[PDB]
């Protein structure tokens, strides 16, 4: 019979391990693209607006009212904050796909026939 | 005993496959009709206003002003973007109450005494 | 040993079949009343403004004009509509009362020493 | 072989039930902490405001004006009640830290070798 030694068996077991774990990067990474794709069009949509066009902003439960360039400046860095964090959880998924990449190889010699 | 064919057993295993399919298909033509449902009642509300009724639209958090005739087209091509992708829904829906029935027929004919 | 005839074990599983069953009603109720109690809230707080007051109400993603009237009238009908399906919710959670009331008796006569 | 007393066994599924009451506790808490950040948020962005900044608040779907002073208070209010909420937490928390602490030293104590 196929036997896979202890210390394989537990490669596989991590090999799950950072399986589950890059399904949770790449949530986390989707749900920031999400909020960036909206914020992103949110931006382009104030943007065409007259530079006179009268602007109001919610906060909480409050409503007040700024301007089109204030919109502007606050969604602009709205937007530079989740490109940050967007890198970053794109750096963890690069990290995590090369060492699945290289858990895998390392099981599947072991597992070699000889 | 009642003897299940491999071939048979297999089928009964596609049969619950292409029924948690459906179950999804059907949730997600739900959603994309409850939203249908909900853009409909608002177009219906902002087109019985007077034609020189103040109207303002949310983009994000923020609130601007608009005009009747500018939501009413909003509103329209939300309805016409969520009826286009409710039918696309539908075309898959009747795809896989199809592939049941035909299944359910052949398994029926398979297992049916000699 | 103590044995537990087939119909008493089936009426043990009705029971919790019961069990789960008020258990959404109940949550069903629960979520109606919520609303209810924020609606009241609402209405308690639109019906303490001046008669003048200026008021905008929401429709989906827009904002128009309204008035105190309306908006209470509005209120009103909200309020109307989810007493209505608290009620209904009500008499169905007070029948499973019973229910589960009837069926707990029989299950205790039924394994009654002698 | 290592035996557990049936007592200690008691002890560490109490244990477990208690790890389980503290997540809650602490999923409570951090739920109210989120609150109260936003609430703080909030205020500190409308006492910014001129004292004769337009401010409108929202009620329901409906949007009634206020003023800053009014949204202020009402602000306030939220923040007390959010902190309020948050220390019974915080002492909920503490006390179940503490169940922990002397149950753990409990089980030790009874498994510690003679």
């Amino acid at each position: 019979m196929q036997n896979i030694p202890p210390q394989v068996q537990a490669m596989l077991g991590q090999l799950e391990s950072y399986q589950q774990q890059l399904q949770l990067v790449v949530q986390q990474k989707q749900k920031v693209q999400l909020e960036l794709t909206e914020a992103k069009k949110a931006l382009d949509e104030i943007e065409s607006l007259p530079d006179d066009a009268v602007v109001y902003k919610t906060v909480g439960t409050l409503i007040v009212k700024t301007t089109k360039d204030k919109a502007v400046a606050e969604l602009k860095e709205k937007i530079e904050t989740l490109e940050v964090r967007l890198n970053a959880l794109e750096r963890q998924e690069k990290k995590l796909n090369e060492k699945l990449k290289e858990l895998t190889a390392q099981i599947q010699s072991a597992l070699r026939p000889p």
